[PDB]
C-alpha cells in the first residue's frame, strides 16, 4: 500500500529534471512528506491545469496535487484544500521601454496572454465584466516561463502571474517589469478531491504545519528565490587581473590533472573559472562546492574527500568533465565533442540527447554543436519539451554556460602562446 502519487506541473517553479535527478519547490515538499510517511513518492505530471483538476477527481487518481495552485472556493467540497505553505501576490507584467500600464484599465487594447484553467484566467474573466473591451488569450500549451519569455522577446505586451514565479524567473528575462499587483497577497496549497475521509488532508496539514515553524519552507523559499544559476561573463578587466591574482595557485593543479587525463589543461581551468572564478570556498545553495563546484555526491563518486581542498577538486571536476566526454555518442568528434562534454556538465546527458532527438527532427545535424545549441533554448518552452523524453531545462544557460567557458578558453590559449 505504500506509494503517494502526486500530481504537479513539469516547471521550473514546481518539478523538473536536472543533472542531478528530480528537483524543484513542490518536489523536494512532496518528498519530504512521503518520507515523514514512509511511502514511495510516484511524481505524476499533468498536460495542463484542466487536465491536473481532471485527474485528481477521477477514480482511482493522484493522492494530491502540488503545483503551486491558488485554493478555491471553500463551500466547493469537490476539491479541498491544505493550509497554505507559501504566499504569493498576482502580478501584471510587461516590458521594458513600453507604456506601463498602472491600472486595471490599460489592459484593454494590449494583447494578453495566460494559462488557460487558472486563477490568473479567471481574475481577468471578473475583470472583463466590468470592461468589455478586455481582451486576452488562453493556452494549455504553455507554461509561466512561456509568457514571460514572449513578454521579454516582444511578443505580446502584458502576462499576469504569481510574484513567485516572477522571483524564480526574473532573471532570466531582462526586459520584463511588474506594472503593479493585481489582487490580495494569497497563499498557495495543496489540493487534495473531496472528501469523505480526512486520514490524508489531517496528516497533509501537520506536516504544513510542522514546516513552519523548523524553518524548512523559508529554507526553500530561499534555495530556489531569485537564484542565478550560470554566473555572467565578467569581462576581460576581471579576467585580467584574476589570471595574475589567483591563477598561479591553481595552474599546477590544473596542469597535473591535464596531464593525468590527456586533456588540454587550459580548458580545465577554464571551467575552473566559470564555476567559482578560481575560488576554492566557493558555494551555493543549490549545493555545490569548492573550485570545480562539485555536489557531494559527485564529490564522493570522483574520489574528492574534501570538496574544500583546490586540488582534489581540481583533479575531480577534471575527471567528471573528461569522464562525460567519453560517454558522449562516437559520432560527435572533435572539436564539438568537447563543446557538448561542456553542455553535459551543465544541463546533464539526458536533457542533451533529447536536444539531439530534437534536431535530427528538425532537419539539422546532431553531431554539430552549432545545431545542437539551437535546440537546447527550446527547453524552456512548453510547446517543445512537452513532446520530449525529460521534459523542461533552462537550456538557454546551457548555452550560455558553453559560450562563457569557450571565451575564458580562448583567452588563456592566447596568453599562454606560443
Ligand atoms: C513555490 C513554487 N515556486 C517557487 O518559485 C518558489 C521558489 O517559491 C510554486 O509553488 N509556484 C507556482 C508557480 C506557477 C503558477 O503561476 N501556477 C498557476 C497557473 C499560472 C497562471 C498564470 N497565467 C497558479 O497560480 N494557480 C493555479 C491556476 C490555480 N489557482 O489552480 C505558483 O506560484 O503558482
Amino acid at each position: 500500500e505504500g506509494v503517494l502519487r502526486v500530481i504537479t506541473r513539469n516547471s521550473p517553479a514546481t518539478y523538473f529534471q536536472d543533472r542531478n535527478g528530480e528537483t524543484g519547490f513542490e518536489y523536494e515538499l512532496a518528498k519530504r512528506f512521503a518520507e515523514r510517511l514512509g511511502v514511495e513518492l510516484k511524481i505524476e505530471t499533468a498536460d495542463n491545469l484542466d487536465d491536473l483538476y481532471a485527474q485528481l477527481s477521477r477514480e482511482g487518481g493522484p493522492a494530491l496535487a502540488a503545483a503551486g495552485l491558488t485554493p478555491g472556493r471553500e463551500d466547493d467540497a469537490s476539491v479541498r484544500y491544505s493550509h497554505t505553505y507559501l504566499d504569493v501576490t498576482p502580478q501584471i507584467i510587461y516590458r521594458n521601454g513600453q507604456q506601463r500600464p498602472t491600472r486595471p484599465e490599460d489592459l484593454v487594447g494590449k494583447r494578453i496572454m495566460v494559462l488557460k484553467g487558472s486563477s490568473h484566467a479567471e481574475q481577468l474573466a471578473e475583470l472583463k465584466k466590468q470592461y468589455p473591451e478586455l481582451k486576452y488569450e488562453e493556452s494549455d500549451a504553455v507554461e509561466v516561463v512561456d509568457l514571460l519569455r514572449m513578454v521579454d522577446v516582444g511578443d505580446i505586451d502584458l502576462t499576469l502571474v504569481d510574484s513567485n514565479e516572477l522571483a524564480m524567473n526574473q532573471v532570466y528575462f531582462p526586459n520584463v517589469r511588474v506594472a503593479f499587483d493585481f489582487g490580495e497577497a494569497r497563499g498557495l496549497a495543496w489540493a487534495l478531491p473531496g472528501g469523505d475521509d480526512d486520514s490524508l488532508m489531517n496528516e497533509v496539514n501537520a506536516f504544513l504545519d510542522q514546516a513552519k515553524k523548523e524553518g524548512l519552507l523559508q529554507r526553500l523559499k530561499d534555495r530556489y528565490y531569485g537564484h542565478v544559476d550560470v554566473l555572467g561573463y565578467v569581462g576581460a578587466y576581471t579576467f585580467a587581473q584574476h589570471l595574475q591574482q589567483r591563477l598561479p595557485r591553481y595552474e599546477s593543479h590544473f596542469k597535473q590533472s591535464g596531464k593525468q587525463k590527456d586533456t588540454d589543461w587550459r580548458l580545465l581551468a577554464a571551467i575552473g573559472y566559470q564555476e567559482s572564478l578560481w575560488q576554492p570556498g566557493a558555494t551555493s545553495k543549490t549545493g555545490v562546492r569548492g573550485l570545480m563546484m562539485l555536489t557531494n555526491r559527485t564529490a564522493q563518486a570522483m574520489g574528492v574527500s574534501n570538496r574544500l581542498d583546490p586540488k582534489q577538486s581540481i583533479q575531480g571536476g577534471s575527471k567528471y568533465f573528461v569522464q562525460i566526454r567519453s560517454e558522449l555518442p562516437e559520432s560527435i568528434k572533435e572539436p564539438d565533442r568537447s563543446w557538448f562534454a561542456l553542455a553535459a556538465y551543465n544541463i546533464g546527458g539526458a536533457h542533451l540527447e533529447d536536444a539531439r532527438k530534437m534536431a535530427e527532427k528538425e532537419g539539422l545535424n546532431p553531431n554539430k554543436w552549432l545545431d545542437v545549441k539551437k535546440m537546447l533554448p527550446r527547453l524552456a518552452q512548453k510547446q517543445w519539451y512537452a513532446k520530449t523524453r525529460y521534459g523542461y531545462a533552462r537550456g538557454g544557460e546551457t548555452v550560455h554556460f558553453v559560450q562563457n567557458v569557450r571565451r575564458y578558453y580562448d583567452i588563456l590559449t592566447w596568453v599562454t602562446q606560443p
